[PDB]
């Protein structure tokens, strides 16, 4: 089965642009569509960037034991479906979960074996930007992404995206060497390991 | 203080190419270099490629207690000396100990901090050219009867395309830099000011 890699930053800026590059350079590597019930903004597409739904739709989602992991974030719901999260293991796809703090908790639980990264800012003065790109309003989107950043701790690797090219590679290796790992291995190459043993 | 990585392969199979070629690309980090019985083969260097000595001597070392592990291959002793590893680790410096899986057995017992990754042929017929006619049976039958021993290591790389399996050794590296603790330790202060409110 394929490998599940957790990956967040800050939320204050949107879905990062290193996991878009990283996907474009690996294609074999899926990529969950959550759902959210925030309303969408110019330039998404339903069922690409989030599967929009209803707060009502969402709930029901609930009820019915749909989601891998839930959470509130800035007071909208946002989800992983777990079925599309199995099908896709279960084919030997890798596949990355891009979300938060809360969710990524969520789903250590559930799968202790998935790879978590999370992407930090060089500095606060480089988050303050990506967020202003009202100032009462900033400082406090600058509170909440504090709050969220003191949770890095939780997280198995960490990459500091100062120079986009070097986080991105950085992400790579992190990725590789998940998959050289010995649980990995021994399933991609099964049969070659019985080849050197008989 | 710096990381202990354990390199080993089917026993025979011996210091190899894509080690000194990490090393190229790797300065911060150092290779141990081992004591070894066996006689010096053309080409080799005393305090490069093995600190080469006496079966006796050997034995007063390892009367000493000197040896950080020690092994027997082939009928000849291997080890590593534990004064170059714990100065080279206090230093600060990342050091490799290219060794059989009887040594990583040894130094995960002493040091389970260290971190070890197995070096893979691609078939049974690629062992055997890195591997007397008959002296190549005899190490063959050995490597094949210990291959067993891959699953203790943490990662494990198939030495199909040289270029390829060097990449992923470097990724290896760089993915241990990027571990929570290593990461805490570089940027200390970035992260204290990312967090102060
Ligand atoms: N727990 C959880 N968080 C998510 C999910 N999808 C997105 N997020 C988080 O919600 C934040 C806001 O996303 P945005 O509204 O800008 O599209 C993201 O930065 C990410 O941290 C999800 O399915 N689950
Ligand atoms: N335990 C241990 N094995 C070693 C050491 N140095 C070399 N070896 C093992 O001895 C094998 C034979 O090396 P060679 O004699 O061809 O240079 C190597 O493939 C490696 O498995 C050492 O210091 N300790």
């Amino acid at each position: 089965s394929g490998t599940l890699y957790i990956v967040s930053a800050p939320s204050g800026a949107g879905k990062t642009s290193l996991v878009k590059a990283l996907l474009d350079a690996a294609p074999e590597v899926r990529v969950s569509v959550s759902h959210t019930t925030r309303g969408m903004r110019p330039g998404e597409v339903d069922g690409v960037n989030y599967h929009f739904t209803s707060r009502e739709e969402f709930l029901a989602m609930l009820e019915r034991n749909e989601f891998l992991e839930h959470a509130e974030v800035f007071g909208n719901l946002y989800g992983t479906s777990q079925r599309w999260v199995e099908k896709t293991l279960a084919e030997g796809l890798d596949l990355i979960l891009e979300i938060d703090w809360q969710g990524a908790q969520q789903v250590r639980r559930l799968m202790p074996e998935a790879q978590s990264i999370f992407i930090l800012p060089p500095s606060q003065e480089a988050l303050r930007q990506r967020l202003t790109n009202s100032d009462e309003v900033i400082e406090r989107r600058m509170r909440e992404a504090v709050s969220e950043m003191s949770h890095y701790v939780e997280y198995d690797h960490l990459v500091i995206n100062d120079d986009f090219a070097h986080a991105l590679d950085d992400l790579k290796a992190i990725f590789r060497a998940r998959q050289l790992r010995q649980d990995a291995q021994q399933q991609r190459h099964a049969e070659l390991l019985g080849r050197l043993l008989a």
